[PDB]
């Protein structure tokens, strides 16, 4: 497998999982300043503009380290958060939309 076509595969599929998040309310970092007991009980933090950094770092050198940090934005989202809550209802859609669009991500990558 060669690294460039898996990385533009990554990028698209990235790409994708932030257009089903249409609040954009996973597009950037939880701000601290705002939120300030998040990081009680998340011990990882985790969205999609890091994930973006985390991609050209050449840390996601395989589809499962990928697919961890996105499901980490969608745990991360359902355990600070109350059920009856749109933030907790999204996540839910997202982990649901995400997953369809995971799959064939991975079908790509494993044909390489
Ligand atoms: O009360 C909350 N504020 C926020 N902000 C963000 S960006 N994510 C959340 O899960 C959350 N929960």
């Amino acid at each position: 497998m060669q690294l460039t076509p898996f990385l533009i595969l990554l990028r698209k599929t990235l790409e994708q999982l932030q257009e089903k998040d249409t609040g954009n309310i996973f597009s950037e970092p939880v701000p601290l300043s705002e939120v300030p007991d998040y990081l009680d009980h998340i011990k990882k933090p985790m969205d999609f503009f890091t994930m973006k950094q985390n991609l050209e770092a050449y840390r996601y050198l395989n589809f499962d380290d990928f697919e961890e940090d996105f499901n980490l934005i969608v745990s991360n989202c359902l355990k600070y958060n109350a059920k009856d809550t749109i933030f907790y209802r999204a996540a839910v859609r997202l982990r649901e939309q995400g997953g369809a669009v995971l799959r064939q991500a991975r079908r790509q990558a494993e044909k390489m």
